[PDB]
Parts: C-alpha cells; structure tokens; sequence
C-alpha cells in the first residue's frame, strides 16, 4: 500500500488552497477535526493503533516525521506540504516524531474521540493484526 | 461573542497544544468539507461573499488574519490568531478575509461540499438577498 493522498492545490495571487471532502478525496466520513501546535520538547507521539478509526494527517505548517505500521509493511514518511495527506486506516499503527517548533499538526477523524479504540501496545498490536489476518 | 466567536477548549501540556473540533457537539453543525488558505502573499483580500445555506466555522491555525463579518444589519470584525478560537459564519452572512500574516494558515469547517450555485458573490445582491429574507 502507498498511504499518501495528494490533494488537489489551488493556486493565485492571494496564495494556496486545498479542500477535503468527506467520502470525496477522502475515505471516510469526517466526524471530528483535531490539530497540534505549538509545540515543545523531544517527545515524539502516537504510538498506538486503532480498531474502527480512519484518519487522515494533514501537516498544515512545518514539518513532521511520520512512521505508519500496517502489521506487515512499515512507512517512514517526512510531511512537510499542506497538500500531502496520510491516510491511516484501521489497525495501523503510527508515531509522529520530529515535529517543528513551528509545526502544526492536524487530522480528520471518522469518529469523536474514544479511548476505548487505542491498542497502545505494540505487541497487542501486532496480536491483532494476525487474528485479522485469521 | 455570544454567537459568532468559538472558544474550544485547547489542552497544554509538555509536548504543546492540542484542540478537538467534533461535528454538532463543539459545532453546531456537521462536518462535510474542511479545506485550508496558506502559502499566502500580497495585499488583495479574499472572502467578499455570502451564501445561502453553507455554515462554517473559521479558524486560523497559524499566524492571524483580521475577518469582517456583515449579516446585513451590523458589520463586525475579528482579528483571528489563536488556534483555539473559531469565528462561526452562518447563512447569509457576507465575509471577508484580511491582513493574512505571512505564515498564516487559516482553516474552514464547511457544513457541505463545495458549490459555485450557493455563493453571492455581489454586495448589492446580497442585501437584496437579505431585505427579502426579512419580508419573509
Ligand atoms: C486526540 C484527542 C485528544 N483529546 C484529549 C485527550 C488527552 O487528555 C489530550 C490529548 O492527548 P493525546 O495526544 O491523546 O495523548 P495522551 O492520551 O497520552 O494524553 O486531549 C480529546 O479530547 N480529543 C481528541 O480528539
Ligand atoms: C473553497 C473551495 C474552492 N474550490 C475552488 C473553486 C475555485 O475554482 C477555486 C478558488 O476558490 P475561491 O477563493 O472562492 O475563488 P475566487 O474567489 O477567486 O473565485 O477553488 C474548490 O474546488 N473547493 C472548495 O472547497
């Protein structure tokens, strides 16, 4: 899989312009919208998986160091464009690392917020997965 | 405001800030479309326009820019520059957009798809517009 999603860039005078449509050039419906900044200290994050969430990591200013484990192919990705999506499906696992000082982080959910959906074990996450596979 | 301006609720913590938007719950409508301005340079403003149906909620999630809103009646203006602030703009509200800082990055929850049919991109038709509405 290439978990990438280029959007579509507007360009003029005035500057750039980028939309996201739920189930359009993305796919899922978007329920929820949360973004990270001002950021501080060395401290990467994520480092978790989901069983339902669908995301998309859009980093809107900066840049940011993205790792995604799908249980059977892990992707390394640096996002530094507004226009460079990430799409991250259920059972992957991720880590944001590296972020900027002036770094601003966003990504759109299907779904509000759930405690209950996060495996923060890895090993747990690598169990799952099999039993997927099974 | 009592309306128009949105606090969200941000986290701190160590590693920097967090804000959490969650369709007809910390807004009143449903998410359908978020598209984002940035990279931006010059001195034409962007906006100048109103629309029939689509609500949404401004936020600038970098840098600041000033946003004139005129519902008709009363004009407002806000300068937006804290990620945690929304600036909710309804039907029928005409807007404009100014004074984009150099790194700004201003983002736009939008209740539906895009859609050239349900701009008014004409002042004077906008109060036309308007003077209906209060008729009816
Ligand atoms: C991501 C997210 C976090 N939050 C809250 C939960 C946390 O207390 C904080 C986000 O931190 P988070 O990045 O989830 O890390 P941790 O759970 O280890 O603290 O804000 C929400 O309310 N909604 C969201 O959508
Ligand atoms: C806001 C938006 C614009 N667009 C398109 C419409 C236009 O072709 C272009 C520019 O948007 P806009 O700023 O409204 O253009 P202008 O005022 O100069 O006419 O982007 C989308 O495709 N989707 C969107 O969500």
């Amino acid at each position: 899989e290439n978990k990438v999603i280029n959007f579509k860039k507007i360009i003029d005078s005035r500057g750039s312009l980028v939309a996201i449509e739920e189930n359009k050039n993305i796919p899922f419906s978007i329920k929820r919208v949360y973004y990270i900044f001002d950021t501080k200290g060395e401290e990467p994050r994520g480092f978790n998986a989901h069983k339902k969430l669908e995301q998309v990591l859009v980093c809107l200013n900066g840049s940011c160091r993205v790792i995604l484990d799908d249980g059977n192919i892990i992707q390394e990705i640096t996002l530094d464009s507004p226009a460079v999506g990430l799409y991250v499906g259920p059972a992957v696992w991720h880590e944001m690392h590296d972020f900027s000082s002036d770094c601003v982080m966003m990504v759109l959910a299907s779904d509000y917020y759930d405690e209950t959906d996060y495996i923060r074990q890895y090993d747990n996450f690598k169990k799952y997965i099999a039993k997927i596979n099974l």
